[PDB]
């Protein structure tokens, strides 16, 4: 009965507008939720350090009334002392919820099956499905209705990023196409549940080499860090790939963003980009997260 | 007032530990009910080796009492060695309503509390682990009702922090203390004298013995811990041969009385000290047990802080 | 208009005033005054790691009903892997203030340039200012008024504490003298800027390589250490030309009678100061130690507000 996120698709289309609504009331009134008060604990556990993930848990998990108790690399990382089940049984008896960012889903998995309490994947190697998240509050900021529009992300397309907007973009009714160089595409698996999920609301998924393609009538343009760089040149997120999109688009980057790499400084600091609401967002859509996990565990 | 401190377990008499053990029932209850520390004031939680259960333990709990926890990790220079201890002591006086402190030698945790004007708790040391005892006390009361004339034993290193603190804090409750260890690893002479010296004052008694088998027969409450801390490591030892026998197994619990429960202060190694049955079986008390640290550390600041 | 704190003369006299004053309500009341309840987040940035400077702004701060977030030189430094002017932007989005301790002077003014919420220089290479609004409190406390008061610096006249009493001493209106050896002299920049900014408070600067003139008559006697970590691969020796600077009960019986003697801790006993002078009655470190606390308060309270 206890749900986890551990990846985008892991809420349905109506749960993930469920979580969205809950983002932007509490961008509103950013402490008028307090299931956390007491303090109660949220556990916030790095395998190796994010310090862009602790501060947005942080500080949200601090304005649901709770306190945050936050292991860094450096500690012992978990599992090393001890079984993971060993730990999952205590923490459930310390804290509410469990925000772990770890490298391979299996460690992610082995935790959820055994914790009693929501576990919340906050960034691995295959998904970082709560900045999709925080990207899919700016987009209906920005734009309204999230069904029916066309998001296209650019450069890698086997890393963490393009994997969830994959997921969390066919979750919204957004098409989603991803434009990335032979050998950087989304894992199949990735790929075909994104496909089926896209079947239930009406979105769509695309992979392409075609760069200019992908730009063409894009409302979202995304792209994200390289990390050689020489596959990647024709995919940077430029002037002029942004002026092939339909008006009114919006420009995302989870940071940091490397300038003259990825992106342009003139589409950073241009008026398509939404990067700084962006960021923000992780603050607001990660609290909804917490909120709404916590109502149903 | 004087300044009351918490360095080992029979720092509390017999009737000041049933206070704590009280109080921490009453916490487990209603945790946000006590708040001596609203505010927030502060208390200091040093550590000279880091310890992520104890740090969890401490941060909830004083957070729960309305304080904050100001955590200085073994990363900050250790205390001592850019600025004396005094030094130190006189200034977080100044700042913070308690301190929390893990730490290794015995002499260092007196040294702050003979200077310090706060109260001073000692979170884990290499010579005792006096809050864990609390929070075993807990959980066996939990479990089996009074404390007074139960009989328990530990199994293993005989010369650790839990032994120590299972004989001094044991026998502080009237607890029947038994320590079951191999020759070369028995308890610290001065630990034991002390611990004989107040279980007179309670009715209860200490037993040190090599023969795990009789150690376990009749027993209510069975202990043990790991063999080795990290600081053993490199001592040089056999640190497995010598404690096989004292192994915490099926076996082993099936000797004691048909109520007997377990305890372990984890992390446990599974297959060395203790077995997967003995931990996962009905028996064992260890996940309230570990549970039981939140209240009874919360307990313990709660009524330091009101005698001083 | 946002307020930043990078240096002691980014407050006027008057506001220096202002700031010394909440300090001396904020000891008596520590959580009357809330202005980051909910909590509202304040960043805590170190490019190198300050434990007692940690210490005091993150229990500080939680007495302000806010929460500090402390990054610690663990993460990538700041600048690294993303342009100091895109983190300000972002952080302006978190925090209601950004605490920052780092190195040169240039990167601090960059931060306040682009941030839209106050900037504090927590510790940095040039200035001190912080621990010398907690310097100024503590002589209050303990002396009065501090318009025509006489400090002198003894040791590195060139360090964050030696440029930090010349700018912050003659804002109150002290006299600061600064008695340092050939080659450890304040820097000519702050040494100007603080004489001109004595010119509006009736204060003077002073600097001299005769310890026992500049200990003569003094109201205040300070030391710091003679070398920050950054400096113990310079090549210097640097113990030898400090020498005839230590603040030993000699050098304090040339005071006044009444002269109070103060240090940022850590000391080390021994070098710059005496086990009798620390321990003595003239030592105001223990307080000065805690009005960190309280002086940092009020300068984001006074911060805050303005801006
Ligand atoms: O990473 C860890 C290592 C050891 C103990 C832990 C307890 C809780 C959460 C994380 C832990
Ligand atoms: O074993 C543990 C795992 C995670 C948290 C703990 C807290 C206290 C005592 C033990 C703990
Ligand atoms: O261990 C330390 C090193 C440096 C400063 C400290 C301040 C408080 C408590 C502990 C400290
Ligand atoms: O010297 C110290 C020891 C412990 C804590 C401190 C906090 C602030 C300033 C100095 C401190
Ligand atoms: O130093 C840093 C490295 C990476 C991320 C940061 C975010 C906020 C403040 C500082 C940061
Ligand atoms: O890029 C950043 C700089 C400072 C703070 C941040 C917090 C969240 C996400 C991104 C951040």
């Amino acid at each position: 009965v206890i749900r986890h996120f551990l990846r985008d698709d892991d809420l349905s289309p109506a749960e993930q507008a469920e979580v969205l609504e809950l983002a932007a009331e509490l961008k509103k009134d950013p402490v008028s939720r307090r299931p956390l008060q007491g303090p109660r604990g949220v556990a916030v556990i790095f395998d190796k350090n994010s310090t862009r993930t602790r501060f947005s848990f942080e500080l949200g998990i601090a304005q649901l009334g709770g306190h945050a108790v936050v292991v860094d690399s450096g500690s012992t990382q978990l599992g090393r002392d001890e079984t993971l089940q060993d730990t999952a049984k205590v923490l459930s008896r310390y804290v509410d919820a469990i925000v772990w960012r770890t490298f391979g889903q299996e460690r992610l998995d082995a935790m959820a099956s055994v914790a009693t309490v929501p576990v919340i994947n906050a960034l691995s190697d295959e998904f970082h499905p709560c900045q999709v998240l925080a990207d899919l509050q700016t987009i209906a900021e920005r734009k309204g209705a999230l069904r029916g529009l066309r998001l296209s992300y650019f450069g890698d397309g086997a890393n963490n990023m393009a994997h969830s907007l994959l997921l969390g973009g066919v979750t919204a009714g957004i098409h989603v196409t991803v434009a990335a160089p032979e050998g950087f595409l989304p894992d199949p698996s990735v790929r075909a549940a994104a496909e089926r999920r896209a079947q239930d609301t009406g979105a769509s998924v695309t992979v392409t080499a075609d760069a200019h393609a992908a730009a063409a009538g894009a409302d979202v343009l995304v792209t994200d860090t390289w990390t050689r760089v020489k596959p990647f040149r024709p995919f940077q997120l430029n002037s002029r790939l942004l002026a092939l999109a339909d008006s009114d688009a919006i420009v995302l980057h989870c940071l940091p963003a490397h300038r003259g790499d990825e992106i342009t400084d003139a589409v950073m600091d241009g008026p398509a980009s939404a990067v700084w609401d962006e960021a923000e967002n992780r603050l607001h859509a990660q609290k909804a997260l917490l909120v709404w996990l916590l109502e149903r565990s």
